[PDB]
């Protein structure tokens, strides 16, 4: 749909069959969730943001279903205040922005 | 416009006379400008994102164009590693998310 952006914009999404809130973000190259238990292998690597960086889980393939629309690919789990979906899933679910 | 994700969105804006590089991120609140003699009475206060939190000075009504688009709004200022436009602006401008 079209989302306009006088609130957050937070969706719905099914990560590991749990349902949880997360946030559209266009300033992320990278998908980052809270930390949670996702079946998976995943390896330890460092990410930046705003304030400086932070240590995340490195999950690849992890199918996740962001507000009805299907992506599969990396998921960052880690110590982030909110969770973020990253540019390298919105371009799976065919997001853009227009003005 | 319409702008893809496959790459960061970045786009041209002029603030205080100078023309700069801005990504346009639906995940950020507010806009944050990398450090700059903006003139003018200002206020400081703590941002935060991954990472951690910076400080940065808060300017309101100030002017900036955003790809060709006018708007006037709270602008902070400080250590920021990408000069970013958030929410506060992209409204004015009528940016959305589309999928
Ligand atoms: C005016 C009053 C402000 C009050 C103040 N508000 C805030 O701090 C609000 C919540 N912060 C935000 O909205 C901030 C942006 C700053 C801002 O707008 O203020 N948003 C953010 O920081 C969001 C995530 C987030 C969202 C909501 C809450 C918390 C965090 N991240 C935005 C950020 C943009 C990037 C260009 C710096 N992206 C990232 O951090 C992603 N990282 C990346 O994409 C890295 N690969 C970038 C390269 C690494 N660095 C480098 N090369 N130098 C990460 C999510 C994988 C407060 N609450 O104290």
């Amino acid at each position: 749909p079209q989302i306009t952006l006088w609130k957050r914009p937070l969706v719905t999404i099914k990560i590991g069959g749990q349902l949880k809130e997360a946030l559209l973000d266009t300033g992320a190259d990278d998908t980052v969730i809270e930390e949670m238990s996702l079946p998976g292998r995943w390896k330890p690597i460092m990410i930046g943001g705003i304030g400086g960086f932070i240590k995340v889980r490195q999950y690849d393939q992890i199918i996740i279903e962001i507000a009805g629309h299907k992506a599969i690919g990396t998921v960052l789990v880690g110590p982030t205040p909110v969770n973020i979906i990253g540019r390298n899933l919105l371009t799976q679910i065919g997001a853009t922005l227009n003005f």
